């Protein structure tokens, strides 16, 4: 931290905020400030804006070869891998979750922007067998011009990585700004890339309070993607505001993400997958299998076998190797989490374990909060359709195949979720049928830059990663070149 | 005039799987814009109408028996729609003239593309359902699969009602979407007629619907239903934003094409009379209501005057009058309310200091008397500061602004709110090259204008809309991705104590 | 009846034409042996001129530069004539090839797919914009008809295969040289002259008829062809690549296989021998699809064995007009005397003839060209009878012990084409498939194929791809145009 | 020189530096003075028989062919970097055993490091389709595989940028590789196997095979257990290799040279269109497959346009390719420099007028290399074999033509159709004669351009197939359909 940066990039210069105005950042384990950055307002928010279309019109970055734009990529890439251990145990300090995770991230990003850097120059577009004769019909893809980046605090640098590493790769500008809570990997990734080397104002970093600079990121003019991962909520405020200039919008917004699991399912592996999905990094995850759907004839063997697990979590510094849960991200975060434990009860639910803050002496000072599950609910239950991101799961039974299916998609969201079953077949009928961007077959979490990653109904709009992530970056123009010009002659002469 | 069309066409509304009144038995007459006179009356639709609609379209999705058809059925049903509009296509073209009150040529174009579009999505409906993946993770298979988007909401506008409608309808159905449609208040005849149409080839129970009302009153239930995947609208900016902020309420997908101010760029090395040609073309057919109008002509200054003239010149010649006859260049406006706003433009124009160089008024002529016609306009003397010049008025009105280089017409064509069309008009092809390259325009025509086609995609840049119809692309609005991992070799991960 | 109509000439340039030297040939019925048509027998002369005529129909580019819609177009009102001809093409197909009424129906709803399919693919492509590595360049790939092509099918499924050729060749906008097999030359004379009425620029389309051995050469050895497309034999296959490649002429090889039938001991067993009579034995198995070569786990060798003899006894033999026939003759004497060798070959070898093994006595099946079938055990994968391709209504049946030995024993063969595993671990049958040097693997099916996806071999069974894009691929080439939009004197010679 | 003290003299077979079964040898030598500049093993057929036999056991292994594709890439980029890291010291061995310009060397290792870059980035992104089945309850996909064990045969004029073309998609697609160049021009080659080696494969997934093709050749392209033959360099060659590849009807990916047409419109930029007539012609001695061999004039200007060449040819700076001012180095070896005087003979039997040129020059320092001057030929027409064959030498023919019809008619009047361009500042026209050329690459107002992103190769008796691009990569891949029915039926056809 005694040489990591506290100010904003914007325009090619670490700036302070226009008012001098700074925000402590605090770890979750035990509430101490940390660090202290600048608290930009909405017009270094503009400023960066201007500077990233001024960069984008200039055509340095847009204009350069897709090749270089790749190698370019691939040298972020490169400076992951070289900082892989100072970014990992930033990351922990900053968000809580354990370092192994953290590890498991920069590994992820690397392969994020090594992904990117080599699609960078695989496609351009199309040419089009046209339907009048002498006629040339050509699609050409270019970037989609300036983007506009908004990231929550769960996952900064992976989460960030998602939205750079294509739009570096098309040529686009960017103006990015991370939770306000959890800006230190964010900030750090713009050293990295400063180093790399990048015409000016076509990489921008704006931080500050979402309410304060957030408007002018997803309503201004000049911009042509807004792209924000987050909460449902803010989600819908941001595709509102980008009406105003009816700018593009991609949206991943979270879920209720359904893990089902099946009478014939590998039940010691059922166990551990719920538990995965239920409780890394404190449930606070986009994937958390919140929602487990088991079938009747084994629910209490299953109950009981999650219990009787989840009383064994290990909570602590995420910077200890034998910790297995940090702390929930902030108290305002904690808060909301206890406010569901009472409407969980009121609802008539049952708090089977957890539910409450543990009262160990290391863990007095930090935002803890035991593993939870909650039996004894139903489908019309607030705590089973609304996204607690926090680490907690409620059990739902079901009789049939169908059943599942029904219950699985009985929510409003549609990011992802799994099945579990020996049948292959039975799972594959399944995926087939649930309203998800992703269905894990016997597995959980796994996501890669390969492939698409995105929410069905309320879960979001568009894709990130894989081809359809780079897309979103991309614009399709069709130029049709009459190679044999003949007046009309309609009109009269 | 047009007469047995109407005696045997549908007056009423089309949900699920039956033609059915307005739940409050309301009505509504359609008008000729050529005279004025009614020429049908239809249901006028209620807000417990579209929720119907959709809820029936839901209703069919999850039933599957389109949206599990396989791909290749799905094609052929699409491809007898095709035939069915060409079978039927001078009874539709006459319609659409009676109700829009463009060219019957025009009207022509129309059908034959209309056919084109069916017949292009029907042959694509089985060409792509995802993707094998390479996955990184050893002992996995990972497969992207393509699926249907599922209920779609499609809203049209009345200045090419059955095209835009095509557009929307053709890849649904192809993907295996369900859908309600709602076409302009003011246009429905060749939307009831082709839903007819639809009907003959069968498909099943909820799968298509037929709203027909005031965008006021069912509207916002169309954009902002929970039981929607995406809405795709054709229309003006205005309606545009406000759908795209109502969709939002459900994260809903949109699909917007919102118009243009489309820019008409003419070098001094250009083919001097095909230019004037096109820069009439771009302006005045359908009296420049089309999405596509050339209504801002930029000419290079070395030529301008010489320009005007030729222009103003062509343009007192235009022949305006009934869309039925063969001598008719131009036909009337589509309502009193759009020939209004068409004339309230004539003043701001004036008031900011342009010139009305030519027509800017309602002809005297005693056959147009009784119709909503407005003359062809040229508007000289302006600049990109004003608002004659940075709005679309879609009206048969173009202004002329003057550049001096190559750099001032770009940044010039460039500086509005839209992006959805241009033209580039120059004898020098790499120069015309250069320019296309950086105009921010969906589509570019070099030594041409207004054409677009089924094979290649359609949509705008900035303010001009969100996502694409027509292609590859425009399909793709009518899908969504799943990605469907296989741990075929799973192993406990152990991470948390046992 | 069909027969009174139909042309019995070539098709050159235009113009339905007798061979240039006048001779003929007797087409059979192979259930009878009786003549049923006399038609042209062309010389190399005719072929070259077709050949030279699609050539320039190919440059005056009235089919070439013809827009990819209006191709497709023209591609579906094909389509649309095989539909409407379905029952009379069908009724010719069977009597010229002996395979059941029923078997050809689907065939022709199986052509009409392909032609539609084509004729919606036409106008999807043209190429590729490159993100070019060169400041101030623009790079495209456009993709055109690959030119003048030569098609040769063979005589088991003449219009389906056909239809493999002919509608990818159409929609691309190639100019074509076909020549059917000389034995089955009917359906694809009728197929010519719906194709007449749809209405092709002189030259595009041109049908040649007759011997491979006095034609062919020609058809295969020509400067001015770009692709020979050829559908058949192994030793014909061979021929015809060593005589293209006196041009550096492209080819698109099918020639059959030795295709596995994997049967697990969890397999449905009897969907397993449903499917095994399916494989071995539709169109007396003179099928590139045909399972011949059964391999199935050891544990349920003995009880597979008896349940698949017990079934083929029961095989209805017969005309392929009777509803009830279930199996039509072979196609000729040359061919059922082959098959009558390798019954030989086979017990040299020491292997047992279980069932089946020669011609039927039965008196309404004296006349015809029958054979029976036939199922050979006690083999293994050293003998000739399991190496090589028989296609007649012959399967082996061989022993495996694990998932690894059925796997290697399958893909001890110089073929590639197609095969099955049936299973109820779905797992399994999916690790098994991975790993089978195969063009197309079916889980628990057989012999299913269809127009949205390509079909073709590893290893001898081919090269290339028909059906699907793949197919259509074969009658594209690629043309990279770059432009240099600012072009500078690099001045390394000197001045 | 240096370089060659530690450069290995073997073969690399199944994981081993090893020499010649029969220990027999050859030695190598630089054209600029003939001298041997290194001796390397000479194998035996029963070495690539052996070589064959290794890719295979190690193609079934799946220890490459099942890696993940991701790490294939990354392996195929730790490839490419090692050719940047060497970068000067490969194109001082390529200078040395072809002759041409070490600036024309230094081009060629930034290209190579750009293929396998290219390549690298390709590895990972496809995989296969999934198919909307017509039929229902199955489920339909292809599974795009490694195609398997592949023989790679490259020419003497860019060694190791040609073998960059095929060793790159090859190892990022999961393929085992045997690899044979040129005799005469093997260094780079065993350099970047050296390479390669450093890098880490499993053992039998590349091999490198050194010897005569007349020796090894037919078992490359003839083996049963060879999945595709890929072949760059001469027509007689490749048609002898397609016709041993149909004894095991194996996949052949062909490039052979070309008749490339350059083709110059009274409208041209004339100073753009002369330099790039003399790059044409003339770059590394006119031994390029893309060579501007065969000019066609309009009419109106041939009479100035070939008294403009004529006076930049005569001013050509013939020398040692590692002297700054050399512009044109030595010809490969006396075999092809005969090769190239038999057709100066054949020429002016045929009656063409050799205007400048054609002959060894008599320079002192140039006395004891292969060199040959820079030739045009005048007053020739289609007819004659000059204008019709491939002579891979300093040498260009020039014609007249009168129209844009007869350009198009005259250029496609060859067996060959690799490559040419349009020379015309009417962009419009030089897009109507691009879109009517039988050639697979058309430069329009540029020459030379080749490059990984996009697929080059031949129609007609250019070649089979294409390197490069996406296209290039997937000569390396082979389809599979998996069909899978959900709801297995009994057909019910065959009576019970
Ligand atoms: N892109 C185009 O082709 C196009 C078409 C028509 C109009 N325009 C432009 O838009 C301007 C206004 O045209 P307009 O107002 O006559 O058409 P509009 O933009 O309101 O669009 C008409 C369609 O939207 C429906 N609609 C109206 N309110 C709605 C609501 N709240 N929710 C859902 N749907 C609603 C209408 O009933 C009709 O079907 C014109 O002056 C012109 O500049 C562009
Ligand atoms: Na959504
Ligand atoms: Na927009
Ligand atoms: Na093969
Ligand atoms: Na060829």
């Amino acid at each position: 931290l005694k040489h990591l940066s506290q100010r904003q990039y914007i325009d090619g210069e670490w700036v302070e905020s226009a008012n001098k105005n700074t925000r402590d950042i605090i770890n979750p384990y035990n509430q101490e400030v940390i660090f202290t950055v600048s608290e930009g307002t909405k017009e270094d928010a503009e400023r960066a804006i201007l500077a990233a279309r001024r960069a984008f019109e200039s055509g340095e970055w847009s204009q350069e070869t897709a090749e270089t734009r790749g190698k370019k990529v691939r040298a972020i890439a490169d400076k992951i891998k070289e900082h892989r251990e100072a970014l990992a145990r930033l990351e922990t300090l900053d968000t809580g979750k354990t370092l192994e995770e953290s590890y498991a991230d920069m590994d992820d990003i690397h392969n994020v922007f090594m992904y990117f850097a080599g699609l960078a120059d695989k496609d351009g577009g199309e040419m089009i067998d046209s339907p009048i004769p002498d006629t040339e019909s050509k699609i050409v893809k270019e970037p989609v011009g300036v983007v506009t980046q908004i990231t929550p605090w769960n996952y900064p640098l992976l989460q960030a990585s998602w939205k750079i590493a294509p739009a570096l790769a098309t040529g686009c500008s960017l103006v990015m700004k991370p939770s306000e809570i959890t800006p230190l990997t964010t900030i750090r990734v713009f050293e990295l890339m400063e180093e790399v080397g990048f015409p000016k104002g076509t990489i921008n970093l704006i931080l500050g309070a979402g309410s304060e600079v957030g408007d002018v990121m997803s309503g201004h003019k000049e911009v042509d993607l807004v792209s924000f991962t987050g909460g449902i909520e803010t989600g819908k405020h941001i595709m509102k505001n980008a009406a105003n200039n009816v700018t593009n919008i991609a949206l991943e917004l979270g879920g209720k993400n359904p893990n089902i699991i099946f009478d014939d399912a590998d039940f010691e592996l059922a166990v551990d997958q719920a538990l995965n999905g239920g409780y890394f990094h404190a449930g606070q995850v986009c994937s958390a299998g919140s929602r487990i759907l088991v079938q009747n004839s084994i629910k209490d063997k299953f109950e009981q076998a999650l219990i009787d697990r989840v009383k064994k979590i290990k909570l602590g510094n995420g910077f200890d190797a034998d910790t297995e849960m940090g702390p929930v991200i902030s108290t305002e975060h904690r808060n909301k989490i206890e406010s569901y434990m009472d409407v969980a009860k009121a609802e008539g639910a049952t708090i089977a374990v957890g539910g409450k803050r543990p009262d160990r002496d290391d863990l007095k000072d930090g935002l803890f909060f035991e593993p939870t599950v909650i039996t004894n609910c139903d489908t019309s239950m607030r705590i089973v359709q609304e996204e607690v991101f926090g680490p907690v799961v409620t059990v739902e039974g079901f009789e049939t195949e169908q059943e599942a299916i029904q219950l699985a998609n009985d929510s409003i969201y549609g990011l992802a979720g799994a099945v579990f079953s020996k049948d292959i077949g039975k799972a594959q009928r399944v995926a087939n049928k649930l309203k998800l961007g992703t269905v894990w077959i016997n597995d959980f979490h796994m996501l890669f830059a390969q492939a698409p990653w995105g929410g069905y109904k309320q879960s979001g709009i568009g894709r990130e990663l894989g081809k359809e992530g780079l897309e979103e970056y991309l614009v399709s123009k069709h130029i049709l070149t009459n190679t044999n010009p003949q007046l009309v002659n309609w009109f009269s002469k």
